[PDB]
């Protein structure tokens, strides 16, 4: 019984933080969604690299629940994950479910957003800190990946191999993990 | 006078050798073309991420010469780009223009197949080492970027953003590539 991941991929996204983890994630025997925001359309990523979704967010919804939802990062795709209430239902649904939720550099402002998992210990970009942090509502971390219970995040491009197999620790195992990470040629 | 960089994308590209590429060399304020091998329709990556490209090869091609050419990784991406008589092509008459070529994991198998480099230290993903060194025409390293003149290789997904870096400092110099690597929160 596979586990499943939805990676909700918005126009603006950190194309990047969308691609190592779902990349990762299949190697890790996971089935991967990759749902357009908007929908089935082309999606126009940070640096304009265009990747076509799996699915519309509608219908990957109508698939779920899933494992772990993902979302990446890229500043004006985070504040597009923020702004949709189609994202706040998905992730209320899963935080209601104790399903895991994982977001990496600006994507943790769209959880402050949708006001998923106060009291938790997250980590975003540097320069998403304080955006993140308005109000108070949860506590700041340095590490480059940071988990609180089902609360996975991180920082930026270059944690994103370190956000995607800590996403496969959490599904799959340690040793599925490490057997993921060896042809990788991490250092 | 911006530099340009062509990278060639094929079925079965590995999509974060691919991606991560093209993504922090435009952080970096190269123009990139992201060139479909068969057409410009969308290609199914390693992993099953589907990227649509900026343009056919052909049409790139007619748009060069390019400060760079880049050949991503995948073994069935790699074996596309060894079978394409356009990629020969594209790939001698950057040689013969003393253009930089720089290829990743799988990638420089490719060189081997249309005789380019021979004489340069490389080094490929490790399981690409004996196709690679098949008659001896190249010198193997375990670097894991090497750079031997304007041969430029790397090993796997887990060294494409020193791959891309050192794309960027072959262009641009090391100032802007310490620029961008900051906000990577590489480690
Ligand atoms: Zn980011
Ligand atoms: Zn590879």
């Amino acid at each position: 019984a596979s586990k499943r991941a939805l990676v909700i991929l918005a126009k603006g996204a950190e194309e990047m933080e969308t691609v190592i983890p779902v990349d990762v994630m299949r190697r890790a025997g996971i089935k991967v969604t990759v749902a357009g925001l908007a929908g089935k359309d082309p999606v126009q990523c940070s640096r304009d690299v265009v990747i076509c979704p799996d699915a519309s967010l509608e219908d990957a919804k109508k698939e779920g629940p899933y494992d772990v939802v993902v979302l990446p990062g890229g500043n004006l795709g985070a504040q597009n994950l923020s702004e949709s209430a189609a994202v706040k239902e998905i992730l209320k649904e899963q935080e209601n479910r104790k399903g895991l939720i994982a977001a990496i550099c600006a994507g943790p402002t769209a959880l402050l957003a949708h006001e998923i998992g106060f009291g938790s210990k997250v980590t975003t970009h540097p320069l998403a800190k304080d955006k993140m942090m308005n109000g108070g509502h949860y506590t700041y971390s340095e590490n480059r990946v940071e988990k609180d219970g089902l609360i996975l995040t991180s920082r930026g491009p270059g944690t994103s191999f370190e956000f995607a197999l800590a996403i496969v620790e959490a599904l799959n195992g340690k040793e599925v993990a490490a057997q993921v990470k060896a042809p990788l040629v991490l250092k």
